[PDB]
């Protein structure tokens, strides 16, 4: 059972694969142009479109940037395909399958694509929330109504961000709650709510949200909640689930090598990810002011979900440093518009790392003894855990305020996880860093 | 007369090993034998025994390179006459409490009692609250100072259930003696406690005529509220007889010298004591002798981090700990058995408290650009800003994990005798993890 | 900024000079110009001098193995000549001020100052915020600079009390400039507060027009306020006046190379300078040395970890501390007196602030099974109409453990342009780290 889901999520790659090799055979790419993760972008993004029901109620028409090599120069041609021809060609690619895990995983790729290039300042200040909320910020880029697979990779943040955007439009314009489709915007906030609920691992942040849900009339006091919320899980951390989505010229190249995913499985979060990077070749376009290994570190970083992880756990699992946003000489994979495609040159992004780690849904939350009595004379504090007794006794912010003060930095969470060499292949071994700086942004 | 004091103790020390070294004769056993805690802790629960027609128990012997175990009978009146032998005619109540006290430590340091909590109605949470839970009822004026609020609580509440169940527990003759012993529980109780409103709810369920139901709450809440209010509660550090009666094999004289279960004099005893312990195929010799230090120094609810500092080794917490227990069930195997020494000594000492916790600075001024929190003492600081178990609720409220008590006290060096130069410990270096259990 | 540190380093100059032409005059060995004592008589018989027509005071003295105490006697006016003959005629009121900051450090580390406390209704526990208790009531803005909340409250509270004894304080020709002079010190205790809160009632409070027991109560809730919302307290590491003598015989341009009171400038002096102080039989010369070191960088009422961190030597609680303070007194016995080089070096140096203490990523969200802590910053994450209740509540809200001085570490001694930070890590449950109680 166990290997069925390798199976299955095998099977999946192998669509995304064979689509990719189809469509830079019609594209007539050569391998190295394949390879650029550029005209991967726009081969995914061609097919997202594609499918973007939303949307799609010529302009029957999609494209993008498309980059060829042109005796050793680099250049860009825009082009133009029938959403339905690219619709048919992944559902071939996929046998006559409709395949949407395979499109919410390319989404969700391009989501820790975005949750590492670009802070979301902005958009935090614009929805009344506090700007250094930003690592509670991952998935904030995907669509609204995403997968099961959408909803479980996106952070407590988003999730508020979601919810306060809602109940802002009900409070301005006092029709949003109300038609005859009222009813069905209510389920959205409810379903909305459960789905925040579902990723907080305390009980009193549990009912704090369904005081929010309950909630008849949401406005501004319910508005305050989801912002008390939000500060609290940046120390009581929700489960957010990390998925290692790679480029799909990266599957497309292994397919291509004669790589059955489908026989061999496959896993998001387990060595699989880590074991095709060592041995998968992708290039990018590189702007004369930016450093390759500092392109490299966003994409690795995009690769493997870690915008938001510490830069020291990054470091040690990648072998090579992981630097801050702050420090980072590179604007981003995309290039605009406007860019002039003569002094574009290229290089290989170094995506390998020294080891591998299993990526988390936890955030990291942990009878018996609660409080010590004094043997010895001696100047000291005499701990007790001040959350737990006086629970006994009447606010959720209460019970929350308690359990924020309570929680330390320097406690230690995953005791007894570690790393593993790509040789370790059933993780065996662990092996536990030690530690002495930490954060993407800021 | 402080020296009048240590003269009683040292005479009671002496008694205990006399008493030790004339068993390990009868018994013949060699010095490792009787340096064996194993064999210390039967001939201590044979004397104890004998002054509760046959006792005996296992003792173990080094024959032809193994551990063997045997089965040993003595007459309880055999026992109590060597006892006497020992300690001059002297009936020596005071050794027999002290022996008790040891394996009250022991137990405290060995078992969780999570079992008796909940059937209680008590939180199985409240177990650093417990010491000494496992001594007889009425034992010392010594028993009693070394009872945790948990145990008294229990105790009283084990009382309360007796008497609403059986009717007939409150009344008669039998009754007028019960009444009296729950009322002195509860003075025991209160004199544990160290503020005003703890002491007036204990009063409050003293004076209750018919105790019931509501009596039972309001020593739960007294039990919870003693997990941050802490009651006093005396430690005392009582080591194996075996320690004792080495030492007095040594010429060492407890009466002349003196002895203090709660200065120096035990940190100085097992710096240059050895002990050993059968230890079982899985067990981690450093583990077992941590479970042994804790009980000798009566520490299985104190801070490991203070355990830590003192010891000089990691004090670990009892869910790392590889070993199962010091005394051998009649069912394990003998042949498995290796032994090893007891590792008793510590980087330092700490005088022993019967404190709970509770002019000079109580705030600090940032004189350097230099990353750290900025200590004040937010009790004192907070002071200065009529319903008892509101008023306790509050006080609760007001007090943090990280409140200093003790303040100027500290451990000292095994050549500081007369506890001259404190030394307060840092944590910083160190790693995390409080609580034992 | 290098004009200041020009006019700091003619400052140094000019005190360097001064001292060495007293030593000149006096006639004092190589040995016995460093001996702090006599550093003390010179620097308070020039303080003397700008205060019968004679000044003077105990020099000591190395004659045939033996520490002679001579009384030596000198005009006010030769003292003052010389002093401004070594400042080329300025008058360099920043150099007695220097000394004079330096004294009150000194001050400040050997004594509590209980009495004073409650003999102006103040709390004895208050001695955190009584930095610069000890200067003169004017003594130019590096005085001000340096004065803690507290002496500010004492010395508002004595003019409210020289007010209501005598009824004309704030009346006449003379209660214009007496007005001015309350509203001057409110001013700068104003200016001390980093709270909006703490503002408004210094406010509230000058502009009273009859100042009397209403206000005398708002100083001593301010007071007891900046135990918790501390003030801003300058910090200057003022060395005694031989220290910088040594330095110029050396041929040290201070005026050329420029100098800083809160800069790497007076650890590098110290590190390589050489002083020595007599030490009474009882006394242990390392005590007597921290006491001195503690002095020189004004860290009396600094978190005693980091100062030990600083030092390289733990640095004790004042309790602790075997030694009895610098000067010696006229019935002390010179036969049995020794003398130590004193330790005044240290393995770090760190800026002296004048700070009290309190967008972008704040948290981890964690991507990988990994053991490790989960960072996230407590103090800025936990920080989301009557004054009095304002500043209470943010005084209740206040954690001893939130961490201030983010980001900002020791320095090496080679380290002149402060480049690379050693961020230190303290146990944030700590706060006992007090030198007083
Ligand atoms: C997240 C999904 C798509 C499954 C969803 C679930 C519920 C709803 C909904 O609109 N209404 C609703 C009403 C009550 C609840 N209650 C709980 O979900 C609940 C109540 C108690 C719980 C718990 C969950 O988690 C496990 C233990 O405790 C949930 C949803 C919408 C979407
Ligand atoms: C030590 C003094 C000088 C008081 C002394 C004691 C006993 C004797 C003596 O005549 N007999 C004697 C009998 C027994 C022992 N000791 C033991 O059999 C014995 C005593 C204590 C033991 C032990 C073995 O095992 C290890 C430590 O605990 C020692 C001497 C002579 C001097
Ligand atoms: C600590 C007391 C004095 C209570 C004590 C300790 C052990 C014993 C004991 O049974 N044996 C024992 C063995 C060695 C020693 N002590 C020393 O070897 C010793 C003791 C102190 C010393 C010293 C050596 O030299 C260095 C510092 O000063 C003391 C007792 C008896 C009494």
């Amino acid at each position: 059972n166990a290997t069925e889901i390798r199976a299955s999520v095998g099977k999946m790659i192998d669509g995304i694969g064979r689509f990719y090799i189809q469509m830079c055979t019609e594209l007539k790419l050569s391998d190295y142009e394949g390879r650029l993760i550029q005209n991967s972008l726009t081969i995914e993004r061609m097919v997202l479109s594609a499918f973007d029901e939303r949307r799609n109620k010529d302009p029957k028409k999609t494209g993008g940037p498309i980059y060829r090599r042109v005796d050793g120069k680099w250049r860009r041609e825009l082009i133009l395909y029938d959403k339905e021809e690219i619709r048919r060609i992944w559902r071939q690619a996929n046998n006559g399958d409709d395949a949407t895990a395979g499109l919410t995983h390319m989404m969700i790729w391009h989501s820790n694509l975005n949750d590492a290039t670009y802070q979301r300042t902005r958009a935090l200040v614009r929805t009344g929330m506090d700007p250094r909320m930003c690592s509670l910020m991952q998935g904030s880029t995907l669509p609204r109504r995403s997968g099961a697979a959408g909803a479980a990779v996106k952070g407590v943040g988003t999730m508020v961000m979601e919810l306060i955007r809602m109940i802002k439009r009900g409070i301005n314009d006092r029709n949003f709650w109300r038609g005859e489709n009222g009813r069905r915007t209510r389920i959205a906030y409810e379903r909305m709510c459960n789905i925040l609920k579902g990723k907080f691992q305390t009980a009193a942040q549990r009912t704090m949200v369904d005081q929010v849900r309950e909630s008849r009339n949401p406005g501004n006091a319910e508005f305050e909640d989801l912002i008390f919320l939000a500060r609290s899980a940046l120390i009581l951390r929700g489960s957010v689930a990390h998925k290692s989505c790679l480029p799909a010229c990266v599957y497309g190249s292994a397919v291509a090598s004669g790589y059955d995913f489908e026989r061999e499985g496959y896993s998001l979060v387990g060595i699989d990810p880590f074991r095709l990077l060592q041995n998968s070749q992708v290039y990018s376009l590189i702007r004369p002011n930016e450093n390759p290994a500092h392109k490299s570190q966003l994409v690795w970083m995009a690769c493997h979900s870690a915008a938001f992880e510490d830069l020291r756990v990054s470091s040690f699992i990648r072998g090579t440093k992981v630097v801050p946003r702050g420090k980072l000489s590179t604007r981003g994979v995309q290039i605009a518009s406007n860019e002039n495609m003569e002094t574009m040159e290229s290089s290989t992004l170094e995506l390998r790392s020294r080891y591998w780690a299993i990526r988390t849904r936890s955030g990291g939350n942990t009878s018996g003894q609660i409080s010590i009595q004094p043997t010895f004379s001696v100047q000291r504090n005499l701990p007790f855990d001040r959350p737990t007794i006086m629970a006994a006794f009447s606010d959720m912010r209460t019970e929350i305020i308690r359990l924020m003060e309570s929680a330390r930095p320097e406690d230690v969470s995953f005791q007894g996880r570690g790393v593993f060499e790509l040789s370790d292949e059933k993780a065996t071994s662990p092996i536990v860093p030690s530690f002495d700086g930490s954060y993407f942004f800021g």
